[PDB]
């Protein structure tokens, strides 16, 4: 089904699971179906020049793709696979950054249909990491395709 | 010439940057023109017993910087990604490496540009591989050359 997974247990999740992750302090401000929300901390993720390190910023850009997948899809009969991601590092990332992803409930019920009947849908999310005074300091695209068990 | 000692060299690699240092990351050999990293499996493990693609991204992103470490004088310039395409291929399990270079025309030309005009573009298509030899994941990326601006200017 599409029941998602009880919030505040979902969050500790997605900041937690990968430690990786958890390292990098990574923090979930909305986990809801069809919208995720997430935070990286600057602190303990600067680069050599003062600004969020290329890794931090890609993986804030990453993870919206599994936690999205968890909100939205049905988990139990279908699941992801990220083919490749494309960063755009537009300017120096200071502060705090976050992400927001989206992905409708229409859209869902399209990908399911066709990867339903044909095993398999392809999708993607571009999106845009924003700093504290809301300016786009990168752009990522991620190329995923819908797999049926 | 070397612009810095091997051992400066490999403890600004793996440890300049702390998300990078978090990870455990490794340098096996840095010299100037080339550079072969290797990320460890144990710790970066994503919930499906495979590499984490955050680590994946930060093995093959980092070889921008390394290089410029061992090639370039790394006070009088700085590199940053500009852009940067990662292909994933298959799971990638245990340790994963990556190996990088540039000729020693080109590092001429960047080095010549980037002194004349500020900055000079170079790119990096590299495969990372596994213990065996397969190539778990394929990057893209568009590094630039920058010298420091004067303060105040």
């Amino acid at each position: 089904g599409h029941m998602p997974l009880p919030t505040e247990l979902a969050r500790h999740l997605t900041e937690e699971k990968i430690a990786f992750v958890q390292r990098s302090g990574l923090r979930a401000e909305v986990l809801e179906p069809g919208y995720v929300r997430l935070r990286m901390p600057g602190a303990g993720n600067e680069n050599h020049i003062g600004s969020m390190y290329a890794g931090a910023l890609f993986t804030l850009a990453e993870l919206p793709g599994g936690a999205l997948f968890l909100t939205s899809f049905d988990s139990a009969r279908f699941y992801p696979i990220v083919k490749e991601m494309t960063l755009r590092f537009r300017r120096p990332a200071k502060g705090d950054i976050r992400v927001e992803a989206r992905l409708d409930a229409e859209r869902i019920r399209q990908l399911e249909t066709e990867a339903g009947e044909r095993g398999k849908a392809e999708y993607s999310l571009e999106l845009q990491l924003t700093d504290e005074q809301g300016e786009v300091v990168a752009e990522s695209a991620a190329l995923y395709q819908l797999r049926s068990h």
